[PDB]
């Protein structure tokens, strides 16, 4: 067996193979707006994605990946709540089976119908591994996906997923603009956080954009058609592959924005 989002894997029986699952710094978390502080020491985001250099997209059987060439200071992330550069290595989503569920973070209670994640390496330790090991390991921006008109920029992403239908298909996935993803507001929230998917590590600074982007209807159900099984074994669509909102302890969350 494995961990999975099956109705005897999923996120209620993690913490029986890792424990952390049930520590003090676990993602993701409802964001209660009206608490959430504004916080004028905060610098504006700085997404540097002009050199971004994308190689591969894999199905890993629990979402899709779309992996960047993370070997020199491209595709960086710093500013914002962050000291020092942070290295784009991939991003993937979470999504439902509904449009009315599929995100990580809720806001205020509400589910997004999907969660982007640009996942990024904090360069002081010299690669994705070590990094999360430390506790400002990561730097996970996070961007909510509502149902409404397409995002031209996901295309190539939606069209490709068919070669990639069964975990542990790749394809090759070059020149992809994660620019492309991105609302037109960069203001966020920010918390201490961790891993949504085993190993659950508490590595995390979140950076959640409160703008969500758009999708259409049919960009979504695309996705829904991904399967969480490998070739040749009973179908199970990749659909509800998200962890929901986790006790926030002792955390503030701040706000990039008044
Ligand atoms: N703690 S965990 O890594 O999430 C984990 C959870 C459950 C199991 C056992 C398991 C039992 C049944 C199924 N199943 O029917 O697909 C899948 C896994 C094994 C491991
Ligand atoms: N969903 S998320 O919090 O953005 C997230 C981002 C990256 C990863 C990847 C990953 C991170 C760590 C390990 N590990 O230490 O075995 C394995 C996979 C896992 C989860
Ligand atoms: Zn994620």
């Amino acid at each position: 067996h494995h961990w999975g989002y099956g109705k005897h894997n999923g996120p209620e029986h993690w913490h029986k193979d890792f424990p952390i699952a049930k520590g003090e710094r676990q993602s993701p978390v409802d964001i209660d707006t009206h608490t959430a502080k504004y916080d004028p020491s905060l610098k504006p985001l700085s997404v540097s994605y002009d050199q971004a250099t994308s190689l591969r997209i894999l199905n890993n059987g629990h979402a899709f990946n779309v992996e960047f060439d993370d070997s020199q200071d491209k595709a960086v992330l710093k500013g914002g709540p962050l000291d020092g550069t942070y290295r784009l290595i991939q991003f993937h989503f979470h999504w439902g089976s509904l449009d009315g569920q599929g995100s990580e973070h809720t806001v205020d209670k509400k589910k997004y119908a999907a969660e982007l994640h640009l996942v990024h390496w904090n360069t002081k330790y010299g690669d994705f591994g070590k990094a999360v090991q430390q506790p400002d390991g990561l730097a996970v921006l996070g961007i909510f996906l509502k149902v409404g008109s397409a995002k031209p920029g996901l295309q190539k992403v939606v069209d490709v997923l068919d070669s990639i239908k069964t975990k542990g298909k790749s394809a090759d996935f070059t020149n992809f603009d994660p620019r492309g993803l991105l609302p037109e507001s960069l203001d966020y929230w920010t918390y201490p956080g961790s891993l949504t998917t085993p190993p659950l590590l508490e590595c995390v600074t979140w950076i959640v954009l409160k703008e969500p982007i758009s999708v259409s209807s049919e960009q979504v159900l695309k996705f829904r058609k991904l399967n969480f099984n490998g070739e040749g074994e009973p179908e199970e669509l990749m659909v509800d592959n998200w962890r929901p909102a986790q006790p926030l302890k002792n955390r503030q969350i701040k706000a990039s924005f008044k």
